[PDB]
């Protein structure tokens, strides 16, 4: 509009949970409910303890994932836009933004753990979803991989920003898009970890 004094400000991305991969079982944990998420988005002040590599994140209108690799919390631009992330000291500005790669990054929150970029050159990958499903994916190109067991896109919705990992648990990529036939996701496209390492 033309009245700057009443123009609104978009809130921060807020960590609302995590995918726990510490033990023998992968499972999602929620760490903040909808009400606290809304307040934290407006203030940008998040005093909750952060743990793990894969965070569940939310805005006022979307929920997706964010993954720490080499001390950067990475996610997709189509989820985060240019938004700050909430942190204990106030909103934190993105350190990386690349709409051409559908990629953004913030400094990894204190308490998080980072994945190591994969150097194995392995093509047997594993996609981790927001429901803590571990989905075998065969790498088919620099940025594409096929699901060994296709499933409706509904099962992958909300998992952009999640990791594809190698057999050793290294980060190979950041889940970006699905490739579907009749609503069934047969393959995925991801931001390769090398494209991250270049951005850095
Ligand atoms: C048909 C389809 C499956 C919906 C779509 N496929 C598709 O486009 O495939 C083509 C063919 C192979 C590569 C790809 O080239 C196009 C590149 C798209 C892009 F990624 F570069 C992208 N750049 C943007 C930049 C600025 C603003 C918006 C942008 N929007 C984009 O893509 C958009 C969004 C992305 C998305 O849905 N991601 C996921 C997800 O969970 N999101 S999310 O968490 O729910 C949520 C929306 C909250 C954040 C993983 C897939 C889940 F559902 F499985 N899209 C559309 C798709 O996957
Ligand atoms: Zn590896």
């Amino acid at each position: 509009g033309s009245h700057m004094a009443s123009m609104k400000k978009k809130g921060s991305v807020v960590i609302v949970g995590r995918i726990n991969l510490s033990g023998d079982t992968a499972y999602a944990q929620q760490t903040r409910g909808e009400e606290g998420c809304q307040e934290t988005s407006q203030t940008g002040r998040d005093k909750n303890q952060v743990e793990g590599e894969v965070q569940i994140v939310s805005t006022a209108t979307q929920t997706f994932l964010a993954t720490s690799i080499n001390g950067v919390l990475w996610t997709v631009y189509h989820g985060a836009g240019t938004r700050t992330i909430a942190s204990p000291k106030g909103p934190v500005t993105q350190m990386y933004t690349n709409v051409d790669k559908d990629l953004v990054g913030w400094q990894a929150p204190q308490g998080s753990r980072s994945l190591t970029p994969c150097t194995c050159g392995s093509s047997d990958l594993y996609l981790v979803t927001r429901h803590a499903d571990v989905i075998p994916v065969r790498r088919r190109g620099d940025s594409r991989g096929s699901l060994l067991s296709p499933r409706p896109i509904s099962y992958l919705k909300g998992s952009s920003g999640g990791p594809l990992l190698c057999p050793a648990g290294h980060a190979v990529g950041i889940f970006r898009t699905a490739v579907c036939t009749r609503g069934v996701a047969k393959a995925v496209d991801f931001i390769p970890v090398e494209s991250l390492e270049t951005t850095m």
